[PDB]
């Protein structure tokens, strides 16, 4: 049962295809058009069905060329409103019909951000982008908004002719719009069945540059060169991913670099991964995010969580493949370094929610929970920990990668639950079932807090970070003189980040120590978003007022929730900045991404 969806479930009927014809109206901030769903009955004598919607205006529903009766139920908060549609003729099992729904989105669609020209790089044109995962596709169009259903799609999108439309699909040409020559229609086809959370649309003043045999980078003109360099490892990462996962089935793997309000690091939209511009560090140092989105082309997009309770299936396996990709490129020691870091992120999350909190469970129960409220590192790192522990239990990376590849093959084009996964794990490792029966499954899958067992991690690259962090924490005032820029000499950006993360775990430090850290290390000058984030957090938690404007500026000039939410929370927790934090949020709220607005709102207890 999908407790996040109000649509008829896959046992009742299944959408096989969507043909989307819509027009993007920047003057009204609406998407208007028709969603033609090819729906297959799974039942005898089916006479109605239910679709998810959220803030949609339905004009009509047409089947067999005639308008039919439909009703919208009462709004169930973050789930939207159920749309019941009366079929004109009763369907037998496996019969397919086409249901054409005429609709319009609300300007408040939780799926969309509409950007004015001033909020873009070029300042001459507006921009639109979507984010459907988890349950925001219903805020674009009526659908069975559950990852238990997989469908192909085609689309025709009319935009002002100066602008470019892209989607999670193969581009299939453009033409002037016959109805209005100030506009273009862009066409798209996605021939691989996908869950509807992978439907994506961007419209903006976009340009492309080729960076590999199957990859174009897309962004506004002013980010293209920087982006092409930053993500130049992409093809080499696809080749490793193919080796680990089997053939890449999606044709193209393009990248879109979004404006700074993009709420996440990446979104694995098929054919067209969306990424944050906060990745543009200048040195390819945050490319693990690319490895991650690439890996979803197998774990997530081919094998998909059946409901959101099983999201760890998506993330855990994708983090596991991500860290193998980075392991191949940069060495096994580095894979271990990143793995150990991820454990520290898991410790942070468990400490934030609390060690008995239901959101710290691997398999969560989202009955009456807004998935955006539950989202965190837990599914990622507790998932990864589980798999890393099993790798060590079952004979090492090369054995467990055999299982990962067999798993992808087994469940390609399907949606699956934690039990499906466990079942296949046991099947595959039948000769090691006694090892498998020593796993505390109930604890790992269903209990809150840190996992019951911590894997083994190589420490080589981590040691220098911990040693410096510990020097700083145990320092007294008379030790501060001994710190010097040479401390950082043999530390990569990755180790600087980890040094900061270690230190942040014991924050606050004395204000005098933090001021000295700036004095000798000049962290204020570093524009790597991961480093700068953790450094400003350490400054604000250690009560340095000079960091207030730096933290406010970072929180607002970009909108990646990973950074924007804790910066605002920290600024609110600090009495000197508390009022500015609330004021800044209230002043930016209308121009923020709707999900980010909502969550920063709850975090600050404002409204
Ligand atoms: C873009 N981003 C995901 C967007 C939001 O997706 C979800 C997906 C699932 C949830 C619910 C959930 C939260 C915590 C544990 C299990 C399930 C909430 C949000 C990450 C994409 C990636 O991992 O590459
Ligand atoms: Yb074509
Ligand atoms: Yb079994
Ligand atoms: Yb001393």
């Amino acid at each position: 049962v999908d407790t996040c969806s109000l649509a008829s479930p896959a046992s009742v009927c299944r959408t096989k295809h969507l043909h989307l014809r819509c027009s993007v109206d920047f003057t009204r901030r609406t998407l208007t058009g028709t969603a033609a769903l090819t729906v297959q009955s799974q039942e005898d004598n089916l006479r109605s069905l239910v679709l998810d919607t959220k803030d949609l205006t339905i004009e009509k529903v047409v089947i067999n060329g005639q308008e039919v009766k439909y009703a919208l139920g009462e709004r169930q908060s973050y789930k939207g409103s159920p749309m019941e549609i009366s079929l004109p003729i009763a369907l037998s099992k496996n019969q397919e019909i086409v249901i054409e729904i005429s609709f319009e989105t609300s300007p408040k669609s939780s799926a969309l951000q509409w950007l004015t020209p001033e909020q873009t790089s070029g300042k001459e044109h507006p921009y639109l982008f979507s984010q459907c995962q988890a349950i925001h596709c219903r805020a674009i169009l009526p659908c069975q908004d559950t990852p238990s259903v997989k469908l192909t799609y085609t689309a025709e999108v009319s935009v002002p002719k100066e602008l470019v439309a892209l989607m999670s699909a193969i581009r299939d040409g453009e033409t002037p719009d016959p109805e209005d020559p100030s506009r273009k229609i862009y066409k798209f086809i996605q021939k691989v069945p996908i869950p509807c959370y992978l439907i994506a649309l961007v419209v903006g003043a976009l340009e492309s540059r080729q960076i590999g045999p199957r990859t174009l980078v897309w962004s506004e003109k002013e980010q293209v060169e920087k982006s092409a360099y930053e993500f130049s490892e992409t093809e080499s990462m696809l080749k490793i991913a193919e080796d680990l996962g089997g053939p890449y089935v999606w044709g193209q793997y393009d990248l879109l670099v979004l404006p700074p309000s993009f709420p996440y690091g990446g979104m694995e939209n098929p054919c067209l991964t969306f990424v944050t511009p906060t990745l543009l560090a200048g040195d390819k140092s945050l490319s693990n995010v690319i490895a991650h989105e690439i890996s979803h082309s197998w774990t997530g997009n081919l094998v998909t969580n059946k409901t959101w309770d099983h999201f760890w299936l998506n993330e855990g396996h994708t983090v596991y493949l991500e860290r193998h990709i980075c392991g191949r490129l940069f060495g096994e020691k580095f894979r271990h370094f990143n793995a150990l870091g991820g454990w520290g992120e898991l410790q942070n999350s468990v400490k934030t929610f609390g060690e008995t909190h239901p959101f710290t469970k691997l398999v969560v129960d989202l009955t009456d929970i807004d998935p955006d409220v539950a989202y965190s590192s837990v599914p990622y790192e507790k998932g990864f920990a589980l798999l890393f522990y099993l790798e060590q239990l079952l004979g090492g990376p090369e054995i467990f990668l055999g299982f990962l590849k067999a798993y992808v093959e087994k469940f390609s084009y399907k949606s699956i639950t934690t039990d499906d996964w466990k079942d296949f794990l046991y099947s595959y490792f039948k000769d090691k079932v006694d090892v498998l029966n020593q796993v505390d499954w109930n604890a790992w899958l269903y209990s809150p807090g840190l996992p019951p067992i911590k894997p083994n991690y190589d420490m080589t690259l981590t040691n220098a970070c911990i040693a410096l962090s510990q020097r700083w924490i145990t320092a007294k005032e008379d030790d501060l003189n001994s710190f010097n820029a040479t401390d950082l000499k043999d530390l990569s950006s990755h180790q600087l980040n980890e040094f900061l993360a270690q230190t942040l775990q014991r924050a606050p430090l004395p204000l005098g120590h933090i001021k000295r850290m700036q004095e000798v290390y000049n962290f204020n000058a570093i524009n790597n978003s991961e480093i700068r984030f953790r450094w400003l957090r350490l400054c604000i938690q250690s009560k340095w007022e000079d960091a207030i404007p730096l933290a406010l500026k970072m929180a607002t000039e970009q909108g990646r929730m990973k950074f924007t939410r804790p910066l605002f929370k920290d600024l609110a927790a600090f009495d000197k900045s508390h009022d500015q934090a609330v004021r800044t949020y209230q002043e930016h709220k209308a121009s923020m991404h709707p999900v980010t607005a909502m969550l920063v709102g709850k975090d600050l207890k404002v409204d």
